[PDB]
C-alpha cells in the first residue's frame, strides 16, 4: 500500500505502549507536496508484540466511524500502521492549550463524540480498554475521534469480557479490571466517567484521577493498586469538578458503580449527554 | 537484493502449498549470463499466508548447512523467496528416474545428509512438519538438501511441541500429529522413517504409504479416523523387498507411538553412517 522510501519523517506525535505515531510526508513523485500522514511503529518490539499489532491493524481496518482516526494502509518487524493525521492532537493537550475558549456546551461535543465513538465499537464486540482524553485527538474545533486501539480486544464469541500484562492506567480502571483483569462494555463506561472528569476539570493538574486517589489514599506497607481496590470497594469515588452541572456528575457517578450491570449503556450516556447540551443551547 | 525487472523466467521447477518455484535467471547486465535461480512465490495469497511466508523466509535465513537450500535473498504482495537452483530436482523423481543406478549405499548417504540437516533444525529448536523425498532436492550424485520450510515452526521457549490446520500428508504423520496436532523433534522422527520407507521402496508407487495404508484400512469414517486405529493397534508401513534389517529396525523405532522411545536425529545419523560404512 504504502512505500518505505516514500516515508518522510517529520515530527514526533506520540509515544508509549511499546509504540510510537510520527507525522511523516507520503511524498512517492518527490515533491515535497505529499500528504501528511500518522505512522504508528513498535517500540521494543517481540513476536507477542507484533502479533499484537497485527491485531490492532485488522481492528482499526474493521472501523469506519466519524469519531474514530481513519485507517489509510500499512508500510512492509518494520511494520507501520499508516493513519490519516489529525491536526490538533490530543484532547488531553488541546484542552490544557484551549480551555479558556471551550466552555460546558464544547466539552458535551467532546462527550457526545467520545461515546458515539465508543457506541461503534461496542457494535464490534470490541473493548478499548485505555479509553481516556490522552487517546482522543483533534481534527477540527468540532470533531474529536478516538486516536489509539493499542490495548483494545475482540470480545469471544461466547463471553461478555475478556481477561487479560504491565503498566497500567490504574486510575481509570474499574474495580473488576483490577482485582481479576476482567475488561468488558461496562469496564470501558467506567473509563469514560473518568474521562468526563478530565473534561470537567479542565485536565488541571491538581484535580488529575492520580491526584485525587493519591490524596484519598493518604501519605500501610502496601501497594497502592492494593489501597485503590480498599478504597473503590469502601465507595471512594473522584470528587465533582468545580461547576460540573449535576446531570453531568451523576452520569458520572452511574459510571463508576461496583455492579458491573448498574452502569449505563453508551446509548443511554450519548443520548443523557446530547440532551443536556440541547438544555444549555 | 533482488529487482523484479532482471528476475527472468525460465521453468516452473514445482507448486503446492499455496506456493510455486520457478526457475529464474538475475540478469541485471541484460546478457544472459546472469546466475540462475529459484523464486519461491505464493499462490492464494492471505495475508495470514503471507505472515507464514514472512516467518518462512526468516527460519531459511536463519539456516546455513550443506544439506538446506542456500537462502540467497528477497525480492519486493509479489513478495518473492530466492534461494540457489539445484538442477537435479526432488529426490522422489530422481529416485523415480534413476533408481537402476543407484544402490543402497547411495540410500544411506541421501539418508544421512537428511539426518544432518534435521539434527542442524533441532539445534535451532525448529519442526520441519513436512519431511518427506518430495521436500528434499538433489545439487550432485554426492549432495542432498532439505528444500521447503513452507511449514516448518520455532518452538515455544517453554515447551518441546507445537499445535497448529488444511491439507496436510497424513500418512507421514505422527499418531500425536493426527489425533491433538502435536508437532515435535519426535514427530519429524516418525516421518523421517517414512522417508527411509520411501527411498527403500524406490518411491514405486504400489509401494507408497498411502497405498499400503490404504490397503490396510479397507467404511462409515474418514480416512484419518481410520489411520488413527490403525497406527494405535500397531499397523505399520511393511519392510521394503531387500531392506537389510538394521534400516528397518531403525524404521520401527522411529514409528513408536510413545514420542520420547523414539531415537534422536544424532542416534540415527551416527546408526545410518555405520551401516553404510558395513556395507562399504
Ligand atoms: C494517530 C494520530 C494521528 N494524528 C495525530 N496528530 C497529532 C498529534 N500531535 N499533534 C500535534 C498532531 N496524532 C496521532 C497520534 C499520536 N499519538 N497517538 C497515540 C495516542 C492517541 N490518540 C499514541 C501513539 C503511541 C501510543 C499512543 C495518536
Ligand atoms: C527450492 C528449489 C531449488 N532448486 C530447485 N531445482 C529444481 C527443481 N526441479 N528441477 C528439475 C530443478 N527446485 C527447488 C524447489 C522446487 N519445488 N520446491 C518445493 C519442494 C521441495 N524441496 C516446492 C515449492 C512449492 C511447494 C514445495 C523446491
Amino acid at each position: 500500500q504504502f512505500e518505505e522510501r516514500h516515508l518522510k519523517f517529520l515530527q514526533q506525535l506520540g509515544k508509549g505502549n511499546f509504540g510510537s505515531v510520527e507525522m511523516c510526508r507520503y511524498d512517492p513523485l518527490q515533491d515535497n507536496t505529499g500528504e501528511v500522514v500518522a505512522v504508528k511503529k513498535l517500540q521494543h518490539s517481540t513476536e507477542e508484540h507484533l502479533r499484537d499489532f497485527e491485531r490492532e491493524i485488522e481492528i482499526l481496518k474493521s472501523l469506519q466511524h466519524d469519531n474514530i482516526v481513519k485507517y489509510k494502509g500499512v508500510c512492509y518487524r518494520n511494520l507501520k500502521l499508516i493513519m490519516e493525521y489529525l491536526p490538533y492532537g490530543s484532547l488531553r493537550d488541546y484542552l490544557q492549550k484551549h480551555k479558556e475558549r471551550i466552555d460546558h456546551i464544547k466539552l458535551l461535543q467532546y462527550t457526545s463524540q467520545i461515546c458515539k465513538g465508543m457506541e461503534y465499537l461496542g457494535t464490534k464486540r470490541y473493548i478499548h480498554r485505555d479509553l481516556a482524553t490522552r487517546n482522543i485527538l483533534v481534527e477540527n474545533e468540532n470533531r474529536v475521534k478516538i486516536g489509539d486501539f493499542g490495548l483494545t480486544k475482540v470480545l469471544p464469541q461466547d463471553k461478555e469480557y475478556y481477561k487479560v500484562p504491565g503498566e497500567s492506567p490504574i486510575f481509570w480502571y474499574a474495580p473488576e479490571s483490577l482485582t481479576e483483569s476482567k475488561f468488558s462494555v461496562a469496564s470501558d463506561v467506567w473509563s469514560f466517567g473518568v474521562v468526563l472528569y478530565e473534561l470537567f476539570t479542565y485536565i488541571e493538574k491538581s484535580k488529575s484521577p492520580p491526584a485525587e486517589f493519591m490524596r484519598m489514599i493518604g501519605n500501610q506497607g502496601q501497594s497502592i493498586v492494593t489501597h485503590l481496590i480498599e478504597l473503590l470497594k469502601n465507595n471512594g469515588r473522584l470528587p465533582r469538578p468545580d461547576g460540573c452541572p449535576d446531570e453531568i456528575y451523576m452520569i458520572m457517578t452511574e459510571c463508576w458503580n461496583n455492579n458491573v450491570n448498574q452502569r449505563p449503556s453508551f446509548r443511554d450516556l450519548a443520548l443523557r449527554v446530547d440532551q443536556i447540551r440541547d438544555q444549555m443551547a
